[PDB]
């Protein structure tokens, strides 16, 4: 017998995704260990290496699901609350990597996201974070919403807190990548607001993603204005990937509600749909609940009028080699938006600059603090 | 330009070490991100792949040192205490992977361990852990010692706490792997005691490692008996790798001082020195401050008399494919020590079973709690 190991061929093929799978070293957000990746991939079938192929992501979903199941079994037999929660967190992370690039069975994908959300909701009662979970009603839409307070938060010991609203992108899960990002703000005694807009979080595959996500963000801003615990004059909006595109829309439409806005590798338009790499065509199709033939028209509608002014301070982090949001379009926006837009461009980074996420989230979190301080915090 | 990535050849070669480098997802202990591994290895020279070769580990030390330096630069310009500490933690992790398998410049290795310890000591004042740091005098030896209390610990709100003493192995660093393990006990409202015996932690390359480490453990037990905050009737000793060998010695010599002992992949004797794989010959030589020709005689001295009774409950986690502490010798000890020794053996795992460390540390931490409960906690 040889020790369980990942094939070199498979590690190479997955290089783009490894920084995403490991993501940020977090306190609360679910995260894989190296051995979870070995459990998922050590017996992955050989000769299955096409990231654009349906067959690759089916086997990926099956193998990551097995690892999630193993952690649920640990959770169910756990002898302590602390062990139970650590196992639920590990399960949630594994089920997310099972589902995030799997689009072929809508019911299975929704089921995996329900497993993740059940892991999160089960874990809240044991958390040392205060989580205020509710639905925000936006016309007929009941929007899952989480307002999370820093460790050791007591309303009577605090002035009203600054708050960062963070948006999902196309294929993130709220309590995985977005809670991971949110910890950089919770760590600075800021409240955070994370949410499942249409086509986001547990709504992915249920409702189409809303291009006008700023409508839903406006409803969060109204809740935060009404909450005595939150200083609504000290708000930030952060989005990642397609959520960064939402950040640019928020900057244009309701920017005056925000001290500052962070765009983690969104852009004002998407590369040609037909030529998108990996599984991105099926990812966009799934989120918009549309077929291949309808998607370029949606991309045409998504494209921003960059002549429309941005109404607050924007910080964009972008990779020169981004193959979804091309750097040329981001640099054009940076030039046109002038002194109100700061661009951190990494020369040899792909989409979301994930080799640099620890360093750039340090810089981003301190930049947000600085903008609150500039607004009299 | 292509995105910064690790060579497939290099990822393959390093497969044994990747689970060790990523280790445990921690709250306090320094830990790398995937992008730190990319920063270290993306420009690693081609055709340098011999894990037994001095030239491999020189380039490894140089490249990881660059990543550590980059995080010190972030720490030094950090705009907040929280950002400063996260950067110091990242630097410490990187400097540890720079040094842990580098033996060719004693002064450089000691310097890197001093950087790590400076990162740790600098971080303590900002920690929400109470760290009581002192020297324990053992004859002429001044032993660095850290007694760490759980998050939110107040003596007046608590009965005297159980305490887990955790030992380094040959090439671990106290505040990296051992603090990572310790968090599983801190998370259960137990105190932990971590320490630099002779040839351990900042003493590696200064004093030879003590075979009779139980002498130093006895001095910790005396301090814990004297500390009103600690229930000295509720003590555990845990060791990892060569520290697990120390755990077996503690079980034999002072086991009656412990409710239970955990052996993470130590054994009662080491495989033949001359045939050790990778850089293990130079690792053992460095820790014992001896040349190649003296080391088999030291291995002969290390070998336990397994007929000497173990005086408490022992839990061993071991890999069938361990190439340092052979499973046959561990199974012989398990049989001879009978009902007082429990063995968790993973069929396809190498030394320390690092593909399983999250799951087995859940099980181990609950087993320790159970042993304290059996002793009336
Ligand atoms: O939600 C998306 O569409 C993408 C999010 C994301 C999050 C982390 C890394 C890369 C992409
Ligand atoms: O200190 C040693 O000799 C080895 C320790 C260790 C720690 C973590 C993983 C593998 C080995
Ligand atoms: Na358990
Ligand atoms: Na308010
Ligand atoms: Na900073
Ligand atoms: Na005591």
């Amino acid at each position: 017998n040889k020790p369980n190991r990942i094939s070199p061929e498979l590690l190479a093929t997955c290089g783009y995704f490894m920084p995403r799978i490991f993501f940020l070293n977090s306190q609360y957000a679910p995260q894989v260990h190296w051995g979870d990746v070995v459990a998922a991939l050590s017996h992955f079938p050989a000769g299955n290496l096409d990231l654009s192929s349906e067959e690759f992501w089916y086997e990926w979903m099956i193998n990551w699901s097995k690892v999630g199941d193993s952690y649920i079994n640990i959770a169910n037999s756990a002898k302590s609350e602390v062990s139970h929660v650590r196992a639920l967190r590990s399960a949630a992370a594994c089920y997310h990597w099972a589902e995030f690039m799997y689009f072929s069975d809508r019911s299975r994908k929704i089921q995996l996201r329900e497993y993740i959300r059940s892991c999160f909701l089960s874990s809240i009662k044991y958390s040392d974070l205060l989580v205020d979970h509710q639905y925000i009603v936006v016309d007929k839409f009941h929007m899952p919403f989480f307002l999370i307070f820093p460790k050791g938060y007591k309303e009577e010991e605090n002035h009203p807190l600054p708050c960062v609203i963070l948006s999902n992108g196309l294929d993130s899960m709220t309590e995985i990548e977005i809670l991971s990002l949110a910890e950089f703000f919770l760590g600075k005694n800021m409240a955070v607001a994370i949410f499942d807009g249409p086509g986001q979080g547990i709504n992915l595959g249920k409702s189409p993603i809303a291009i006008d996500m700023e409508l839903y963000v406006s409803s969060i801003v109204k809740l935060l204005e009404d909450d005595a615990r939150i200083n609504s004059n000290l708000l930030c909006f952060l989005g990642i990937s397609f959520g960064g595109y939402f950040a640019l829309r928020v900057a244009q439409r309701i920017g005056d509600k925000f001290c500052c806005i962070v765009n983690l590798s969104g852009g004002p338009e998407i590369a040609e749909f037909d030529k998108l790499p990996r599984r991105l065509k099926e990812d966009f199709q799934f989120a918009f609940m549309q077929d291949n033939s309808h998607m370029q028209s949606i991309f045409d509608e998504i494209k921003l009028d960059i002549s429309l002014p941005c109404k607050t301070k924007v910080f964009t982090v972008h990779g020169e080699l981004d193959d979804i949001f091309q750097i040329d379009k981001v640099k054009k926006l940076d030039q046109l938006w002038g002194d109100n837009h700061q661009l951190l461009c990494y020369e040899s980074e792909a989409h979301v600059c994930l080799n640099k996420i620890n360093e750039y989230m340090i810089q981003v979190s301190d930049w947000v603090s600085e903008q609150f301080w500039l607004n009299g915090y």
